[PDB]
């Protein structure tokens, strides 16, 4: 069902930033996205995006009450710290976006 899409499309990069913004458990800092590696899509009820991207610790402390954004939450260092896959469910005609899954592994080539 999954159709490959162009991972340089900024619409897909912004969905990856949305996904990282939802991940707070066990952290002091938000992660942020370094690179979107892969995007696949499927239409089931809504429009679903399966994103694979690298992350690293951002400079944004979660408990400061800061809103996550790509601009503010820059990487502390340019080092890959995780490779993550996240599925996002959307209903474009209702402006709904929901992270269904988010899982990461450590980079095996650092």
């Amino acid at each position: 069902g999954w159709k490959t899409q162009d991972p340089t499309n900024p619409k897909f990069e912004n969905l990856a930033h949305y996904a990282v913004s939802t991940q707070v458990e066990g952290r002091e800092y938000y992660d942020t996205v370094l690179e979107l590696l892969e995007v696949q899509t499927q239409i089931v009820a809504g429009v679903n995006y399966k994103l694979k991207f690298t992350t690293t610790q951002s400079t944004c402390k979660i408990e400061s009450g800061v809103e996550y954004s790509k601009e503010l939450c820059q990487p502390k260092t340019n080092k890959v710290e995780a490779v993550c896959t996240s599925i996002i469910y959307t209903v474009p005609w209702q402006n709904i976006k929901r992270v269904l899954s988010y899982h990461c592994d450590a980079p095996n080539n650092v």
